[PDB]
């Protein structure tokens, strides 16, 4: 009954204050690339099948505007590719999909809403930002109907190989919404993530987990929230690694076309009796020229503990860290969304 | 005069009863992936050029809904990419194309019609199923006009390198149709298939051939057919390998929305005086929720000779065989087709 | 305010008279592939933002019709991927873009207009033809407004890594147009081109430069031009290489549907006190069956100095040279353009 072509183009100039060079000294990194959202194009549709029943699909491909290449592991529909049925009693979808972490926790974070890439937590450790390979393959997802503001669901992501536990995943989450208040909680687990090309997580072991909970509130021109997440690697005789992230964010619309957002995140990682931590704060001014086009300017600052180095997530996990405990990232950019409904 | 965007999304849950693990024991394989048809999207068009003359093109890309990646060798338009001219005296098309085996024999098989992937013959040995890299590169194809139900044509697929015979192919076939009766025969040959990146067959030698003939009949709610194919590798001092496939299939529409199909295939492979064989039978129930959406359920069973192992084709030739002479594949899935004509 | 889907399909049969085989003897190369233009599909749009201000984008992907694969380095939007703002005072665009060489010199060449691939200069040495990886990544481009027929602009292409000069590029050019007269000049420089995956030029060092100038004139059914370009590799203790290209071209419309073009190019390359040269002449007959479809036939002939070998550019830099000082390339082909404006 409807097939929509859509996309988002986001390009900006970014300065990063200190990025290690091969000579070991720190220099600034200048780049052109996605500032807030990862660029993408997609096809989505829904067919009315009568009785509240609908067939739905989404095919969504992320790419780097700087070089035209696929990212998120490099496949065609590297963000989402799924088909399913929606009814009054819930939705079941099959394919490559984001999991409950993304459905129920990301909307409570700056990186998952107005902030995007550079507001991600260190190394995107809790998989909240999707400018990065965070979708899961071979996924069956159930999403409940809305029960008076309560929604819940989960995923199982098959290994697609004769070893059932070798690169699979699952998750569960729930949200509660009421007149501007949003609460969410989620739990996700992977076994042998990235261990092969058939399973749930693309290459790049043991057990990896993300869980968290938070809440946000919106009224008028003001919105804000709090969010806790933990990412954990265990069952490796390597020592367990765990990272906790504590974020507060607020966004205020000065005018209907000018939003300013501020976010702060404290991250604390522990392994084998030792601990490192990062403090990150960012501010973003975003100006809408139309419903489809906005220009933005932002600056993010991160300081690590003295036994560690700073690195603001820029969409590329291979980016070398700062040589110091400090890094600044400042971006000016342009974002354009397009949309065709095929009447 | 018309450009159409289209696609097919097919996702299902498959159980395969016995697939070898690295430890050598057989375990079940559970997977999410294409059940019947390979998922694909495409662009096709035809321009009226006057006098019965038309310009036509098809750009068609297959992909795995489970992980969003291209398959069929991994290129962009990995199923078909061609442009050509159609007239009252026949059609000439240029590009990456299926050959006469696919045009004239596949419609007589369950795997090429209602059955799809898991109804393919062992290892897709006769290239009848297109959930697999069976298109040929660099192809010039002629298709005749309809001469009172007779159609014929063929292909030559260039090596695109200074060695004219190093990775090239050609084929020829013909069909006869009359009021529900269909007859087809075809012959295809490749030399040094997959020996380079420029030629007709993608990587993954000597002379490889497929030929076959069959017939089918449709009237009312009932359709069925018989088909013989042989695949042959020779001119290798390695010993010639040949495989013969004998298939019978029948499909019956219980209701206008519920089809049940049954297929049986006997396959016999011979090499260096020794012989192996497979018996395969499958049943599929397919229920149309609309013209665009259907849900299906099927079960396939294969038994090999005692000097061999069972393996039901699942779209992935790297899938390990069963550790026994038996394998069962059962699938429940969802298929959705979309279409936009751009009025 | 508008999003357009578009594409060009170009397929032809090419004979090349002498291409080296591994045995060292020269044989003819027969191929199916792009004759004139590289096949491509794309999405482009522009939104009216009021006051002469517009948001624009182009996403353009080149591919080989012969095998369905991406070319131009193999990424998704491997020809152009950019977003930007256009105003009365000029245009700024960000992403993967052609540089000033392509904007201001290519329109004065046969290879950049009616001639295409096989009219390129030896090894596409001056990057004038786009059936080849000539776009630059991470590019900021400014294009001025038209000042009474004068247009100018330039590019800077970031390295996107902490070494600012390690795989970056920039360019500048200008044109002057008046009633069929066109003049252009351009200059482009890259440092450490292809040295990494983050920078301006895709893999496949020191300083590489292209510059040139030319003019063309069109009136009625007749058009022609002259163009000089130089490509230079220096700062390598390897010896500097430089190549100068001198081209004359003319195209005449016999009828409104039949164009004949002739081009001649002399190329002279010098390195370490030695010199090689090539003479190339080509003729193309192009017949429009409609505004969207044309069939063409052409022949190109190249003779090299006796200390070198002939090689007519065919879109593939890995193609081996002729074993002699001579090579002929003859092509017959079909080109079809499509277009949908989404009203
Ligand atoms: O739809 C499927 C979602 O269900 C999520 C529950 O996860 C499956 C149970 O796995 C937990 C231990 O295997
Ligand atoms: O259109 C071309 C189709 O023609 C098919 C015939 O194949 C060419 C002959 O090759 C057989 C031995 O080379
Ligand atoms: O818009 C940017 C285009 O400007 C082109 C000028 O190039 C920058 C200067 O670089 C020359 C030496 O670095
Ligand atoms: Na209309
Ligand atoms: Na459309």
């Amino acid at each position: 009954s409807s097939v929509t072509l859509y996309g988002v183009l986001d390009a900006g100039i970014t300065y990063q204050s200190n990025v290690a060079t091969p000579s070991g000294s720190g220099k600034s990194l200048w780049s052109v690339g996605a500032g807030v959202d990862q660029s993408r194009f997609g096809l989505r549709g829904s067919e009315d099948l009568g009785g509240g029943l609908k067939a739905i699909f989404t095919l969504e491909s992320g790419f780097n505007i700087g070089n035209g290449r696929f990212n998120n592991g490099g496949g065609m529909f590297n963000r989402q590719a799924f088909v399913g049925l929606s009814s009054n009693y819930g939705t079941v979808t099959l394919g490559r999909q984001y999991d409950a972490t993304q459905d129920y926790l990301s909307p409570l974070s700056a990186t998952g809403t107005w902030g995007g890439t550079y507001f991600a937590h260190p190394l995107n450790n809790d998989r909240l930002n999707t400018n990065g390979d965070v979708a899961v393959n071979n996924t069956v997802k159930f999403t409940s109907a809305n029960y008076a503001g309560l929604q819940f669901g989960g995923t199982y992501s098959f290994s697609n190989n004769s070893q059932f536990a070798n690169n699979r995943a699952y998750s569960a989450g729930a949200s509660y919404q009421f007149q501007g208040l949003k609460v969410g909680a989620a739990y996700s687990q992977a076994n042998n993530a990235g261990a092969n090309t058939t399973g749930a997580t693309d290459p790049l072991q043991g057990r990896s987990r993300v869980y968290g909970a938070g809440a946000s509130y919106a009224y008028g021109p003001l919105q804000g929230g709090l969010l806790w997440t933990q990412s954990r690697l265990d069952n490796l005789g390597a020592p367990t690694i765990r990272a906790d992230n504590y974020e507060a964010n607020v966004k205020y619309n000065l005018t209907p076309a000018l939003g300013l957002g501020v976010a702060y995140t404290y991250t604390n990682a522990k392994a084998n009796g030792e601990s490192t931590h990062w403090n990150q704060v960012g501010v973003q001014a975003d100006y809408a020229l139309s419903k489809r086009t906005d220009v933005y300017a932002q600056a993010v600052y991160q300081r690590s503990s003295k036994n560690a180095n700073a690195s603001i997530y820029n969409g590329d996990l291979s980016t070398p860290f700062s040589t110091s405990i400090n890094q600044t990232a400042a971006t000016v950019g342009l974002r354009h969304r397009f949309h065709h409904h095929h009447h």
